[PDB]
């Protein structure tokens, strides 16, 4: 259920991917048209969104609050619309009908629109509503910056005064700022609120952080790089962090023998480096019907194994997840795929006083891109089968229907882990995502600004450490509290010839700190940074920093690594990402 919100929510993110920056003219007017008819095309999508956070955290929107917010909702589609249409014909119209009486036209549509999404924001988070309202708030939020960015690309030629332009970035920067924070703090209000001891209460506790994840905080991800006077170009990014696909399950109710909420959530995947999937060892087990003819074999237990990012060879194997087989093992190796898609089939015997059911056979989609071809890998238990009850795509749609799924998936495969019921009832496996915008080349483009997430690094060091994230940079980021170097990443510049670069971190300091960058082990940059925080603060949006490195320099090697040095006994420095920015 509910896929219909969660192909929304994948596609708008998977569409800003590509008017992130200073987008071209084209490129923003095709964005436009996409949005109106996803996000905008009546009061549906709106109703969908609200009915969506009602089913996660079991609680209703008082009907007053609902039919107010989506009246609000009508009149901003209106002032979208007829805006959308304006800067279309602006777009497609010569620098010659452009007189001063169609610039007031746009000028008036534009604070139309612009003054009506400030007016109305407050009806999206009503108090004691805030959780329910919160995709609903995230997407009328990202309507309301993605219009006001426009003001800057178009300003002088609409004929707006300095002043205008002036205090409509002003406002941007505000707003960016209090939407990034009201979506994180009620998030986590609500994450706090499905915290259980059972088996149900952490599906339910799982289901809602993915599906904030992929409605909300994605896209609360890219807000920063609508500032086209910070990103006067195109901007290369991506979202590093893990979602958890719901467990496999044969029945609907299992009676108690769920694994406990803190046996999954305490053994779950914890802030990593960045890898992928690699193979996978299954094991399989014998489950004997009461009558013989009614068995089964199941997925047991497994072993998983990775491949860290660019720059390191090494393997990483996990420990051993559930049950040792009793049947013969069955290895998957994925090295050079990409598995877009995982479907399930599940089985169940009904025995006098017990019920015991697992999964039987599973069917991996790969894409090669380096040959350009889509083949299956599948695990099959070899003893009674039953039929398929789980679908990947469910839970994590395509960004685009248009082209095939190997073409169009928003997700690929990363970890399995098996977990053990209580009673030795059986096995329940669950599955690790990552997003499809992670680029395995770490490539530095050479036409746009290059955000690189320090998760991409293949080598931490001096005490550095992957730490939780603040929720809104898209993914995890890394804490030093030592004085050294810190991390070493492995970068691939997409030219030959001598193209210089500035470089930009994005950051969070205790104290003032020197930031020192080698390649291939030579220092080249090095430069002292602001303070952004004092000890013991909690990282919200304006705790970090973007600042440049003084000189420009050549992609002259691959492996970058980033020192910190002017830390003193309790202070820390936590880094979200680098960037490029080509320059002459």
């Amino acid at each position: 259920t509910t896929k219909d919100v969660i192909q929304k929510g994948i596609s708008v993110v998977g569409d800003l991917l590509g008017v992130v920056g200073f987008p071209f003219g084209g490129a923003l007017v095709s964005f436009y048209t996409n949005f109106l008819n996803t996000i905008w095309p009546s009061e549906d999508p709106w109703k969908a969104f609200m009915e969506q956070v009602e089913a996660l955290m079991d609680q209703k929107i008082a009907d007053y609050a609902k039919n107010k917010a989506l009246a609000e909702l009508q009149g901003l589609q209106n002032n979208v619309e007829d805006y959308v249409s304006a800067l279309s014909s602006w777009q497609k119209n010569p620098v010659s009908s452009r007189n001063p009486h169609s610039q007031g036209r746009i000028r008036e549509l534009f604070s139309q629109a612009e003054s009506h999404f400030r007016n109305s924001m407050p009806s999206f988070a009503i108090s004691g509503y805030e959780v329910l309202f919160l995709t609903t708030y995230a997407q009328a939020a990202n309507t309301h910056l993605f219009l006001l960015k426009d003001a800057q690309i178009y300003g002088e030629e609409w004929g707006y005064e300095k002043e205008d332009i002036a205090e409509f970035y002003k406002r941007q920067l505000k707003l960016t700022q209090e939407y990034t924070d009201h979506c994180v703090k009620w998030y986590n209000v609500g994450l706090d609120k499905l915290r259980g001891s059972s088996y149900e209460s952490w599906v339910n506790f799982n289901r809602y952080r993915r599906e904030m994840t992929l409605t909300v905080l994605d896209l609360i991800a890219l807000f920063p790089l609508y500032d086209v006077r910070l990103y006067p170009k195109e901007v290369k990014t991506e979202l590093t962090r893990d979602v958890l696909t719901d467990p496999i399950v044969g029945v609907n109710n299992l009676r108690g023998y769920g694994t406990t909420f803190s046996n999954i959530e305490n053994y779950i995947r914890k802030p990593h480096l960045f890898d992928y999937l690699h193979r996978i060892q299954f094991h399989t087990r014998f489950q004997p019907g009461y009558y013989g003819n009614d068995s089964f074999n199941y997925w047991s237990g497994n072993y998983v194994s990775t491949r860290p990012s660019i720059g390191s060879n090494d393997i990483i194997t996990s420990p051993f997840y559930g049950n040792k087989s009793s049947e013969p093992v069955q290895n998957l190796e994925f090295n050079g795929e990409k598995v877009y898609r995982a479907v399930a089939n599940t089985n169940l015997a009904v025995w006098p006083s017990a019920v015991y059911s697992g999964v039987t056979k599973v069917e991996f989609s790969q894409y090669n891109d380096q040959t350009d071809e889509a083949s299956t890998q599948t695990y099959d238990s070899k003893r009674n089968v039953g039929a398929v009850s789980w679908d990947s795509i469910d839970q994590l749609p395509p960004e685009t229907t248009d082209e095939p799924l190997e073409k169009g998936y928003s997700h690929q495969l990363n970890y399995v882990m098996c977990f053990l019921m209580q009673g030795s009832r059986g096995t329940i496996p669950v599955l690790t995502w990552t997003h499809k915008s992670v680029d395995f080349f770490n490539m530095i483009d050479s036409k746009k600004i290059t955000q690189l997430p320090l998760v991409k690094a293949y080598k931490l060091q001096s005490g550095a450490s992957v730490v939780a994230g603040p929720r809104f940079t898209g993914g995890d980021i890394i804490q030093c509290t030592e004085n050294g170097s810190a991390a070493t990443i492995y970068v691939t510049p997409d030219v030959s010839y001598s193209q210089k670069y500035r470089a930009r971190i994005h950051y969070a300091s205790t104290s003032q700190i020197t930031f020192t960058l080698s390649l291939d082990g030579a220092p080249f940059n090095q430069y002292y940074f602001d303070k952004t925080i004092n000890k013991g603060d909690t990282l919200t949006y304006n705790s970090f920093n973007l600042a440049s490195f003084s000189t420009p320099f050549e992609l002259s090697g691959n492996n970058l690594q980033i020192g910190v040095t002017g830390l003193s006994a309790g202070d820390k420095v936590y880094i979200d990402k680098i960037e490029f920015i080509p320059v002459n």
